[PDB]
This record gives structure tokens, sequence and C-alpha cells, in this order.
């Protein structure tokens, strides 16, 4: 019944789906070591730390294609979409905002939909690197990877923002889950647009997002 | 008597005013921790440290708009304008160069005119970000800010040049004076070019530069 | 007998000469402090460290001219040319690969030809910066320098890749041999393309490469 896979490709990420990535990347960023003291005494700095968690995929991919990293900032509807979350995640009265989304079913859905945004971002840069470079197999793996887990690759430099400098914790030295997966994804869909992979996009686009959500949902059910 | 405000807009920064910024940014850079030993044993490195103090506004703004940061270097009349100061500030015979400009009235005027150069640099990137992005409210605040206090934002990476690595001294964590002001300025003039601010440019362009000079002049009169 | 200098300009670097730079930059990179443990437990990270040794000249020069640093990556015939060496240098069975090229005559020739690749890379960016900026004397010295010893200038950030953070070991603070030479070379050939230097390119292009090889050959004969 492939007729159900076609209805998935018709999902618009701008309203509902862009914020799940913004929230799961901001909730996670706060749960990091000492990130709470940062926001209480330096509001300016915890904010930019959140933006690298959300728009680092766009930020890093812009640095790689010689595109202005301020370009991600121009989308004021997208920037303002992420910063409103950052305020309530931290500065909500009685912290009712974080207490609600931390709830396990809610937190499960919030993180599950960030994995959805991860897929189009791979295909974003894969086709976007296609624009600058037609059939460059590498360049498409990179810019697809750079948008999938950008917040985890600038993480070493994102740590340096909140004040933490751990020069021993690189991403190539030990590949984390959200990154070693986007590497796998950026390679698969590069074989899709390159037609080296025997499955349609809309069927591959749908099967990759499912393995990615079934893990993080299993991850958070066995982490709590 | 607004007729006196119009005569101010007709000020050319290329002869007299470009060097005041170059000098106040190089004099300050030398007065930094251990910057003297750097120039005595590594002339190459104290120089590039001075250039980030002077052209960091241009350097950082180039990195943000995907413009080649070597572009600030092409202006050989401007680069050579700043490096001649760096030699005499450090390597002048009997150090008569620094002893003279350190004099309080002279140092007051030298720093007062760097604040003048700060204003057009804000309007520089505000209109320059307008070129790439028409009515982007954010992008204009950024590239105006990046030219106003560029030497203070690459400062964490500029420290790493002279050898000092202080990963706890970021600019978003504690906003310094020259930076929290340029942020205020980059926002005001972004409301000017965007016509959200009820005052003409040439009247706002003149009133912002005065509050900025009356402070640093009060700063240096109460610091000595 | 200048007729022998003309036959040198007709040397194609793509087959034989591109790999000598790739090997001497990868062999040297492994001989660095703790680089062996990196490759045994983190294959991903020792690789990218090797690429900055080989394509750092292209990588850094791309960052300076606002050119996409992924552009060096698109040349799959060149990227794959360097990565095959990185595998055998490290992961060859019985390490017969490294034991052979470490042999002094072989190591002498391998390093001698990397110095050849150093010359066209200078003239590469000198004429390539000419494209973006006609008679910019500085910009041509830079982009010629950035391709000659790129792996040594991103070295501080390349160290940060393998895990080592030594903020006191900058290149402007103490100019190494491969760098203070490429600075000398990037200046000479900038006077060549600018016609401020009384010698033809093909005669200067040949005399610079000889002084560079006679040193490193004398260096490695007196180092062992
Ligand atoms: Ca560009």
């Amino acid at each position: 019944l492939s007729e159900v896979s076609v209805q998935f490709s018709q999902l618009s990420m701008f309203p509902f789906f862009d914020m799940a990535h913004y929230l799961a990347s901001v909730m996670s960023a706060r749960e990091q070591a000492g990130a709470l003291d940062i926001a209480s005494h330096s509001p300016m700095a915890s904010w930019f730390s959140a933006m690298l968690h959300c728009f680092g995929g766009g930020i890093l991919s812009s640095i790689l294609l010689a595109e202005p990293p301020v370009g991600i900032l121009a989308n004021t509807t997208n920037i303002m979409l992420a910063s409103a979350i950052w305020y309530m995640v931290y500065y909500f009265p009685y912290d009712l905002f974080y207490n609600c989304f931390f709830f396990l079913p809610i937190r499960l859905i919030a993180a599950g939909m960030k994995e959805v945004t991860r897929t189009w971002k791979i295909l974003s840069g894969i086709t976007h690197a296609h624009s600058h470079y037609k059939d460059a197999w590498l360049v498409m793996i990179t810019i697809g990877w750079a948008r999938g887990a950008g917040g985890g690759l600038i993480s070493n430099f994102e740590q340096l923002v909140r004040g933490v400098w751990k020069p021993e914790s690189n991403e190539f030295l030990k590949m984390s889950y959200p990154v070693k997966v986007t590497l796998i994804g950026a390679v698969l869909f590069t074989l899709q647009h390159g037609h080296y992979l025997p499955i349609s996009r809309h069927n591959l686009m749908f099967i990759y997002t499912m393995f990615l959500v079934s893990i993080k949902v299993t991850m958070m059910l066995t982490h709590s």
C-alpha cells in the first residue's frame, strides 16, 4: 500500500514542524551542563547558544557553500519562531512551559518530530548542493549532513559560547547518535538523488524518517 | 538651529578620521595584558592583532555577508594607513610616539574621534546589508553592529592570536561598553533606514555620535 | 642554457606530483604527537586531520576569497587521490606502506616533490587572486601564501581536530620553515606577476623551487 507513502511527502514543515526542531534543540540545550546559570546571568549568551542548536544546520551549511550565514537570520518568521521558544523554555512564569514539555509523552512527540525535520534538511542541502555542483557525490553528502546535525558539529564551538572549552570532545573522535545517523542519512539520500539507490525518494524519504523516530522514542522510553 | 547638523554629515573620514580609529584601536591593543612582550619577540603576531582591532569591524562583517575578508586587505591605502601607526606605536625611537599620544588631552581627542568612525561604520553595514537584503530588519542590525565593534567581537579569537586563551571571557556573557553601545546604535539606525524612528538620519547620525563621545571623554577623565 | 628552464614549466602536477604533497603531508601528520592513537580509535578524525594537511592550502585560500571550502572537496579525483594514501599510510597490512616510504632516499624524494607542488600553488592563488582583484599587491601575496602552506596555518585549528589544544603555539608568533619560506615565495612571485621583479616567470618559477628542495633535502640528511 504505497498510496499512504505519497500522502507523507505532502507534509508542510513551516507551521507545525519547524517549531518541534526549535524546541527539542532548545530543551536539550538547557539540559546541558551549567546551561541554566548561563541564562540567569547572561540572557544574551544562552540565546545565541540556542540558535546554534536550531539554525546550526543552516548556519554550518551556509559556511560550507560560501553562503552568508546571516541568510538563516533573514527569515524573521523562522528566527522569531525559534526565539519565542527560547524565552518560554527558560523564562516562563512558574516554569510551567518546561514542566509541561518535559512530560514524557509530550517530550516523546516533541523529539519525534525534530527527527522529521531532520529528513527534509538532508534533502534540502543535497538538492541545494546540486544547484552549485551538479553531480558532486561528496558535496551533496556534506551539505545534507550539515543541515541534519548542524547543532552537533558546531557544538565544540557552541560549547565555547556558553563558556565551556573541552578540546577533547570532538565529533569526529566519537560520533554521537544524531550525527552518525545523519551521516548515514546524508549518504543514503545522496544515492537517491544520484539514482544509485533502488527506491523512489518518496518511499525512501518516508522509510528513513521512521527508523530515526523509532530509535529516539525507544531511547527516551529506556532513558526514563 | 538644525543648519549646524547638516554641516556635520559632510565630514570625510578617509584623511583625518580613519587613522583615529586605527590609533585608538592600536594604543588600546598594546595596553592589553602582555601585549608588549608579543611585539618585542614576535613582530608578525602583534601586527595581525592590531589589524583585528582596526579592521575587525570590516573583517567580521565580511565573514557574515559571505564577502571575502581579504577585501578589507585590498584597500592598500587603508591597510598601510593602519600599519604605519602600529610600527610607531610600538617601535618608535625613544618611544616618543606613544608617550605623546598617551597624553590625556591628546588621548582624549584620539579616542573621541574613533567614536565618530563608529557611526558611519554602523550606517555602512546597515545600508550594505540593505544591498544584499532589502528590508531585513535583523541583517541590518547585525552588519551595522559588526562594523561598529568588530574588534571586540573577534576579541576572543583575537586574544587567541597573541597567545591568550580565556574561554570564559565571551562578549555575549558580559556586554562591554563599546559593544553594548554599538548594539544600541545598530538598532537605532536600523530603525532610521527602516523609517521606524521619528528623526532624520542627519539629525540622528549627529545625536548618536555625541552621546558616544561624551561618555568615553567622561570615562577617560575619571579613569585618570 | 635557459632552454632547460622552459622544459620545466611543462610539468603536469595532476598525475605524479599531486600525490607527493598528499603523502608528505600525511606522513608528517602521522609523525606528530599522539597522531597514531587517533587513527586507531577514531578513524574519522585522523582522516580529516590528513585532509587539512593536504587541502588546507586550498581550504584556507577558499575561506579568504569567499569561495566555498567544499569546492576543494568536489574534485573527487583529487580528494580520492589523497584519502587512499591516508589509509595505507596508517592501515596498511604489516605497515609495509609506511616502512617503505620512510626509507631515507624514498622519504627524501617524497618530500622533495611536495616542495615542487608548493610553487604552482603560490602562482595558483597569485593569479587566482588576480581574477577577483586585478593589481592588489597584498591579496596576491596572501592567496599565494595560503595555498603554499595552508596546512601549517590552519595547524592551530588542525591540532584542535586531533584533540590537542596548544593556544601558545601560533604561526605568527614563531614562523616555521615551510611557512616563512612560502611567505618569501608568495612575495617574490607577487613581484613576478606584478612585473616588479627582473626575471621571467619560467626562470623565477624554476629557481625558487630549487632553493626550496636543496634545503629540505639538506634538512632531512642532517636530521637522520
Ligand atoms: Ca560568495
